[PDB]
């Protein structure tokens, strides 16, 4: 019903640097947000959220070896939705102004997926889809999440 004449931003936050220990036992938890400016809320601005993996699962990625990594399925807010009805990992919402992030998380179990030290990343996508004079328009942005181990 609305289209807007700036480009609605796309505001991402994450969980900031963690480090644990190789032998910790306790769950790792990530974690991202997504958001827009007020306007295009009332816009109605739909708010993405995606990782590089499969089915664009999160990864996250050991700096030195190609071959070590874990391909990390979300869990997000009860608003949110993945893309066709969960075949795939992508999340979309549509905001509103009683109900404004997008609030996505993976989380690393240790005691089934094993802990090797180094430096991990895991790059994650994030855009907003909203409609401005030449119709329909995205704008899209990246944040990496990262874990040191030992």
């Amino acid at each position: 019903h609305h289209h807007v004449t700036n480009d609605c931003p796309v505001t991402i936050t994450t969980t900031p640097p963690q480090t644990v220990g190789v032998s910790s036992t306790t769950p790792i938890g990530f974690s991202a947000k997504v958001t827009t400016s007020d306007q295009c809320i009332k816009a109605g601005a739909k708010v993405w959220l995606w990782g590089t993996g499969p089915a664009n699962k999160w990864v996250l990625q050991h700096a030195k070896v190609a071959k070590q990594k874990y391909t990390l399925n979300p869990s997000i807010d009860g608003g949110a939705d993945f893309v066709n009805q969960g075949t795939d990992a992508k999340i979309y919402k549509k905001l509103t102004s009683g109900n404004k992030f997008l609030n996505a998380s993976v989380s690393v179990n240790p005691k089934t997926q094993v802990l090797i030290p180094g430096e991990y990343t895991m790059i994650l996508h994030a855009a907003v889809d909203f409609d401005n004079k030449q119709g329909g328009a995205s704008q899209q942005t990246t944040q990496t999440i990262r874990l040191t181990v030992t």
